[PDB]
């Protein structure tokens, strides 16, 4: 039918096996042109056949902006230009990184409970709208740890740690000035399948 | 354009708000067909509306494999079947449960410390490879205590209960022949937040 606006998604990280379009030309049309961010990957050929070459990158082009125009034997477009718009669906194939390896950081004695007072932030290339940029944190192990009571606790949507009730509570320099934690970051929102992960190393003096 | 192949991953315990996908009809198929582990929750419109129609459940079901195919308008399959992969995601909406709700267990005087002498254990239906289903032990209380000392100690990651060093060094039937602990296990690797518990009694007899 006439030649009209288009969206296509398409995954990215993978080797094209099929092809996106045919485009039929409507007489008088005979032959199609595309244009736009093709970046040597998408191609029509001439009656039609759109295309692409190469496994797509989203973390280096997220949506390619194309045009479609239909042109007669003597090369005038009689149909378009109409914009096709490639939208590029991610995949995880980006590692969460810690920005630091290690954060030096302190804490008052009687912090209120869930009150942050240093954030651990790590980074990921893909998409954060989607599991595959979403980041799930948490503490790996605290040290020292008397009787299995955790003195800290993490937002583990947003890396802020805080005291919990019984740090509030117990947390003394007079007593234990230093704790360590090991954070873990993973992400696909802290689902197993197909995720990565990092940590760090979190030392907290605890002051007056 | 052609059915081929698709997955896609929907949180359990919410309501649906969105259809899953529309297929639409390429001549000479005129309507859909869905197969497969329907479950009375996955439907698809003749025209090509797939939907679900109630929450999803990953401790009832945690993959559901469908199957799409197109028909023609004499009822034969002109394209497909093709499998419809749904991943099921996990949420925590199951407490970890004590496999007894009471133990009896016995040390010997003059055991040596951090040697198990009991497991206590319990099961979480969540995905055991995510916090929701990642299990933490604790000793709440230990009955009688003698001026703020533990007697006892619990790994929070296996359940094992040993003695403490002061535990080794005091146990004495005469004084003392029986003990009782309160043991919680926590999900969400035991932080406070979105976690659920469950409790059991131990009672340890202190032997010659
Ligand atoms: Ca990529
Ligand atoms: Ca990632
Ligand atoms: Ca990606
Ligand atoms: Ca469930
Ligand atoms: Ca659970
Ligand atoms: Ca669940
Ligand atoms: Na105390």
């Amino acid at each position: 039918g006439p030649l009209k606006p288009m969206t296509f998604s398409i995954y990215e990280g993978q080797e094209p096996s099929q092809i996106i379009f045919q485009f039929k030309a409507n007489p008088p049309a005979v032959t199609f042109e595309l244009t736009g961010e093709t970046d040597n990957i998408f191609v029509i050929e001439r009656e039609g056949l759109l295309y692409y070459n190469r496994a797509l990158d989203r973390e280096t082009r997220s949506t390619h902006n194309l045009q479609v125009a239909a042109l007669d034997a003597n090369g005038i477009i009689v149909e378009g230009p109409v914009p096709i718009t490639i939208k590029v669906k991610d995949i995880n194939d980006n590692r969460p990184t810690f920005l630091q390896s290690k954060y030096e950081g302190s804490v008052r004695q009687n912090s209120r409970p869930g009150k942050p007072f240093l954030y651990v932030n790590a980074t990921d290339l893909d998409d954060p709208a989607t599991p595959n940029g979403q980041l799930y944190y948490q503490i790996v192990i605290q040290l020292p740890m008397i009787n299995n009571v955790m003195y800290f606790q993490i937002n583990n949507k947003t890396g802020a740690i805080s005291l919990t009730r019984e740090g509030s509570q117990e947390l003394n320099p007079a007593k234990n000035p230093s704790y360590n934690l090991v954070i873990s970051v993973k992400d696909m929102g802290g689902q197993s399948e197909n995720s990565f992960s990092d940590t760090t190393s979190v030392d907290i003096i605890v002051t007056e």
